[PDB]
């Protein structure tokens, strides 16, 4: 346990974040080396004056017990000298702070023998920054180390690969060395032309102390005014860049849709996407609304979240960072980049509507990237909890093939509560790592579990009663249980993810029966009439489900009757013995197809096909308990709405092509790889599989854009979310990666094994 409050209390401080955010205001650790360098300015009224006497205030306050500046938490030497020298260089040219000097000195002289290379991340532009800073300590004459192995050999290299920079292509298009011009001030730089690739609040790349620089190259007005500004909104000790109103807000709602915590934060959530959304392009997004460039990590990540919320937003943002080869940057010119934008550019590309072939090369871009990286070594120094756990979770875990809760689970253990970020120096986003996300992730976590005994218990009374036992293995059951918690969480969903059990159970032992059985016309006899009385004429091992099949379909009228007011139970009745009877015979239809010698067409095959593949009629039973109304219209056309269709589609595709070698290992014709192939000769299976597997890919497409968007006359939101749900959990069933790890479920597993056998000892115990 993280944090001691009430959830309401932790929820309504959450809140406060957000709206903040949602009007860009967010929370970004000063930096020590920024807030000392910017402090360098004179008032322009007595320049004999500082521009800044609170940021000389806040150095002299902020110094570390060791004599150092820089991060408290993480002590990384980089960062530390950076920070240090930075401090002591503007405390020395101001002439005050001699206590603090005097203690940054000797901290310095303790640890500048220290430095060595493969200590930490190289800090963004440290390669020009140190020696800088460390130059202009020297001519101030300050009592610390000014040459090691290490210094002088970074001096060496730094020098070589700034003799190779040729200076006009740092004034004519947008580079990072815009970042860390301060470095550079000792170069041939022509300052004036500079001056045209600042942003529009007049900083460059959003760095202060870069910014600060330039201010003083060239007295430019609106790069002081960044500066003032930036000073006040930040209570006079700034951060490393700024603003990042983007980057920021884009984050924490990512971190708390991760989590899976958004359940508590639904507007507040909308008010940001909102504010993100004023400042979306056709090209995408920056870190901040100011900023010089858009990058394809903002990018990414803005496109997948706003899509997702029914924003519109158009794939034309990625065309920008296109490279040929089909390969992608993160800033037009780059020369490299990074794992976290090949994470979130992988995860955006999969909501990926029809005709939007940039997004498949965007996808297997970042995918192979993925695949290649150094794991041993990647992030080596921590500054995040697990970030190659979340590299490995999203190569093997298709969107579609994924489940909220299991992501959500996944995510908890990776996510870093208290971790930090590196730029010009070390920094934190405590609005994007803090012990409140994880704490209210894991009571959510823990709701989610407070109900499953309870529905266990009743599924396993349920299924001993029934006398399944009778034939039959009970470990179908905790299975369907755990993919049904993990769609529908939300304890309200009780009766839907109980009755889904049922089903899915009903179904599982009928369709298990029938694909070994010829008379079934005898049992076409009796469900095409689904009448109980004539129970009695079937062979008992067909007696036990249809009885119990009958059983719950009153149960679940009775329910959606108590539920849904306006529909007669007569009406519910004949609707949901209507779509099983359905089900149920072209079942038999599948099964005497497989015993005759019977190869049909593909679009025969697949006409009773899809029906058998017994997914919607989990759809069309469930959504009378999904929490919308209905009415007898939405009822009888649910069957034949687009978003049905393609769920039928996807989930036979899936089926055909997963299940296809474990059918040939064993010489199985009736199947979609077979019945295209009778089709197209000439086509070996292998071109069969890719068809079924591009128009599997296609249909996918398709049910994305039916689902995030809202569409006119379109179906209420529980339902299309139930739909698409149904598709993941047949699709994650096929996942062979996930399915041979699969935790929760073993639990799941035993929990149901203890309750049977207290049932079968009637609660008498044996040795
Ligand atoms: C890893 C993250 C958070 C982002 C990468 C992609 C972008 C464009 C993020 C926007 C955040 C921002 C305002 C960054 C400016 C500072 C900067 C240059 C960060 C990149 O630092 P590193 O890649 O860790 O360091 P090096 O430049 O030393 O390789």
């Amino acid at each position: 346990e993280l944090d001691t409050r009430e959830t309401s209390l932790l929820v309504a401080e959450v809140k406060g974040w957000l709206m903040k955010l949602a009007s860009g205001k967010g929370e970004i650790s000063p930096s020590a080396y920024d807030t000392a360098w910017v402090a360098r300015i004179p008032s322009e009224s007595d320049s004999s004056l500082p521009e800044f006497p609170e940021a000389l205030e806040w150095i002299i306050n902020s110094q570390l017990p060791d004599g150092s500046w820089g991060d408290d938490r993480h002590l990384q030497l980089y960062d530390r000298v950076l920070s240090t020298l930075s401090c002591l260089v503007t405390l020395k040219t101001w002439d005050i702070g001699h206590n603090s000097i005097a203690q940054g000195t000797k901290f310095l002289r303790e640890n500048m023998i220290k430095l060595k290379q493969d200590d930490g991340d190289l800090l963004s532009g440290f390669e020009v920054t140190f020696p800088m800073m460390l130059h202009e300590a020297k001519q101030l004459g300050l009592d610390i180390p000014y040459e090691t192995e290490f210094t002088r050999l970074l001096e060496i290299s730094t020098k070589k690969k700034l003799a190779k920079i040729p200076l006009d292509k740092i004034h004519s298009a947008p580079t990072t060395l815009l970042y860390s011009l301060e470095g550079l001030q000792d170069l041939e730089i022509d300052w004036q032309k500079i001056l045209k690739l600042q942003s529009k609040d007049g900083s460059f790349l959003s760095s202060p102390s870069s910014t600060a620089c330039v201010y003083l190259k060239t007295k430019g007005r609106k790069s002081l005014q960044y500066l003032q500004n930036a000073m006040e909104d930040q209570n006079y000790a700034v951060p490393c860049h700024y603003p990042i109103d983007l980057f920021e807000s884009l984050w924490v709602v990512d971190t708390i849709e991760r989590l899976g915590i958004d359940v508590f934060f639904r507007d507040e959530i909308k008010a940001v996407l909102d504010y993100v959304y004023s400042f979306w392009t056709n090209e995408g997004i920056g870190w901040g609304s100011t900023c010089l460039v858009n990058d394809i990590d903002d990018t990414a990540m803005a496109f997948r979240i706003l899509r997702m919320h029914g924003y519109n937003v158009s794939t034309d943002a990625f065309n920008q960072f296109w490279l040929p080869g089909d390969k992608f940057c993160c800033f037009v010119g780059e020369l490299s980049h990074g794992v976290s934008e090949m994470l979130n550019l992988h995860r955006a590309s999969q909501v990926d509507f029809p005709n939007e072939a940039i997004l498949t090369k965007t996808f297997k871009y970042s995918h192979d990237y993925l695949l290649n990286v150094d794991s041993a070594h990647m992030d080596k120094w921590a500054t995040k909890k697990n970030l190659m756990g979340e590299v490995a979770f999203e190569l093997a875990n298709p969107f579609h093939d994924c489940l909220p809760r299991i992501y959500n689970n996944a995510y908890i253990k990776h996510y870093g509560m208290d971790d930090l970020w590196i730029a010009k120096t070390i920094y934190r986003l405590p609005l994007v790592n803090n012990k409140v996300f994880l704490e209210l992730a894991n009571r959510y976590a823990q709701q989610c579990q407070l109900y499953q005994p309870a529905e266990l218990t009743k599924l396993v009374n349920w299924w001993h009663s029934s006398r399944f036992e009778d034939i039959a293995n009970i470990d179908m059951l905790p299975y369907i249980y755990y993919v049904i918690c993990a769609t529908f969480h939300e304890q309200e969903f009780a009766q839907l993810r109980v009755f889904f059990s049922k089903a899915c159970c009903l179904n599982t032992l009928f369709d298990d029966l029938m694909d070994c059985a010829e008379e079934l016309d005898r049992l076409q006899n009796v469900i095409e009439k689904w009448d109980i009385s004539l129970s009695h004429e079937l062979p008992l091992e067909y007696r036990i489900p249809f009885q119990e099949f009958y059983n719950t379909v009153l149960v679940m009228t009775e329910a959606a009757s108590k539920i849904h007011k306006n529909l007669s139970p007569e009406f519910i009745c004949k609707y949901l013995s209507g779509i099983y009877t359905k089900l149920i015979k072209s079942e038999i239809a599948d099964a005497r197809w497989k015993i005759e010698g019977y190869i049909p067409s593909f679009e025969e095959y697949m006409e009773n096909a899809e029906v058998s593949i017994s997914t919607w009629v989990h759809v069309l039973m469930s959504i009378l308990f999904c929490g919308e109304p209905l009415t007898e219209e939405i009822l009888n056309t649910i069957y034949d709405s687009r978003p049905l269709k393609l769920d039928r589609i996807i989930c036979r595709l899936c089926n055909d092509i997963q299940t296809y070698k474990i059918e040939m290992k064993l010489g199985q014709p009736t199947q979609g790889v077979s019945c295209y192939m009778k089709e197209h000769p000439g086509a070996t299976e292998e071109d069969a599989l890719v068809y079924l597997q591009s128009l599997l890919e296609k249909t996918k497409r398709e049910l994305n854009e039916s689902y995030f968007i809202t569409h006119e006359n379109d179906l209420p939101k529980n339902i299309k979310r139930f739909n698409f749900e149904m598709v993941r959990m047949m699709l994650i069933t096929y996942n062979e990666t996930r399915q041979v790890d699969l935790n929760e479920l073993k639990d799941m597993i035993k929990f149901c094994l203890e309750t049977y056998r207290t049932l079968l000892e009637h609660h008498h115990h044996h040795h």
